[PDB]
């Protein structure tokens, strides 16, 4: 069962922290108004090992606390078109592939945190 949290309002150049409370792999994913559900982060059961949408890597950060069945998702340096509803998601495929940086690739779903990035 996943639930996400730490959505609000900011402006550009503001950050967030959101956060989602081991056999699954995790993914963030993000859906804007008028555009596809997209990948935004993945991460491996151990946590050690991350993959990043290009759209988002080198200003968000994902982890996960598997003795706290928690994930993290820093989201620094905003900007309007960051604007979005941000979704947990676990996958049980067992070895990387590039499927987890689709939603197929994944069984369950958070319902949602939205992210607000003024003009």
């Amino acid at each position: 069962q996943l639930q996400e949290s730490g959505g609000g309002l900011v402006q550009p150049g503001g950050s967030l922290r959101l956060s989602c409370a081991s056999n699954y792999r995790m993914g963030w994913f993000r859906q804007a108004p008028g555009k596809e559900r997209e990948f935004v982060a993945t991460i491996s059961q151990s946590g050690a090992a991350t993959a990043y949408a290009d759209s988002v890597k080198g200003r968000f950060t994902f982890s996960r606390d598997n003795a706290k069945n928690l994930l993290y998702l820093e989201m620094l340096s905003l900007e309007p078109e960051d604007t979005a509803v941000y979704y947990c998601a676990a996958s049980s495929r067992v070895f990387y592939t590039e499927v987890l940086q689709t939603t197929t690739g994944y069984d369950y779903w958070g319902q949602g945190t939205q992210v607000t990035v003024s003009s």
